[PDB]
């Protein structure tokens, strides 16, 4: 199965060989090719799909590091999965020296998260929208240069009317020219024009 | 847990539980301990044993970060392999974002490795014996405050006559008083005592 198959950087390819793949799911043989153009995309992939794998090759593939700058912000419900984000981050960028990514999921002292944004500001930000949206309304989080917005259990967030409107806060921060991604093992008919509202003519698959 | 019996800052001990590091392998059980507390060391451990760990994380352990000094230096043979030292250091280093670390493993005009020393002095310098040489020579780089000498593929290094007195020429340059320990894969019985010529009394482990 061809990761090679996917029009990817050399020094990205080489991590995802590292790291043993071979087999893209059905989901990323129809996601990636389009998410690497930057396209917006909704997805319902269940468990063991790789989701995660689709959007943090996507992002990395597309990056332009610029130091300073945030141009990639991904926010989840759970604490596991936020951590498990960067991991994969880390892993897929392994031959990409100098890409940096942040998470910040809810740490006492908001202080902390800001003495990172300033003395090692990252080109990756992983968290929650309660404190990303703290960050972000002190001015300690620049969000001029996102150029991804990305969600992941996108429903559990959106269906809940506080984290929704955190997250709408957000994106209103962001540039318009940015590309929009949405993940979850679960979206209801209910909730999927929910999602829709934040994009442009997305790609859709619901597995 | 794992590195949480190890007595290592809150910020350091918090960067390795994130990253997902739970399986401390057993020559990092042995040698991160007494590394801690400045104890220089000779280890030869198989690739996957963590040897790279063992010293990043002792080091941003003892870390004592100074404004435009280089307190840690670290050398080794493979290009490569520089370069993954220094994700680790990054990596491990999440929740420090005072410290910083650079690469000099040659390739390109050493005029850019002095423009880093220049402006952003790091206090962890990773690179090949020649390159470091040269920028000590022509006093780009001051070593009169290194608190830890580590050399990786030490005996691919101290095996080569050249490189052998590279590596003693900017040892004699460095303080007394400090840290040496030396990893490999592979350290021949004739290689071991030249090694142990740059250490004082150090524990040694070989598996």
């Amino acid at each position: 199965s061809g990761f090679r198959d996917f029009l990817l950087k050399p020094e990205l390819l080489r991590a995802i060989v590292d790291c043993g793949f071979e087999h893209p799911s059905e989901v990323q043989h129809e996601c990636i090719p389009q998410a690497i153009l930057g396209m917006d995309v909704l997805c319902q992939a269940k468990s063991g799909m790789g989701k995660t794998a689709v959007f943090v090759l996507a992002t990395l593939q597309q990056l332009e590091p610029v130091t300073g700058q945030v141009s990639v912000l991904v926010m989840c419900h759970t604490r596991e999965l936020a951590f498990q984000i960067s991991k994969e981050y880390e892993r897929f960028s392994k031959y990409m020296p100098n890409v940096k990514v942040a998470v910040f999921f809810g740490g006492l002292s908001i202080k902390k998260d800001e003495e990172v944004l300033k003395k090692n500001c990252p080109h990756i930000v992983v968290g929650t929208p309660g404190r990303i949206l703290a960050l972000a309304r002190n001015k300690s989080l620049n969000l001029k240069h996102i150029k991804h917005f990305i969600l992941d259990e996108c429903d559990k967030m959106l269906e809940q009317l506080d984290m929704r409107r955190d997250v709408q806060e957000i994106f209103r921060m962001t540039p318009h020219e940015k590309q929009v991604m949405m993940f979850s093992a679960t979206l209801s008919k209910e909730i999927r024009p929910v999602c829709r509202k934040f994009m442009q003519d997305p790609m859709e698959i619901f597995v």
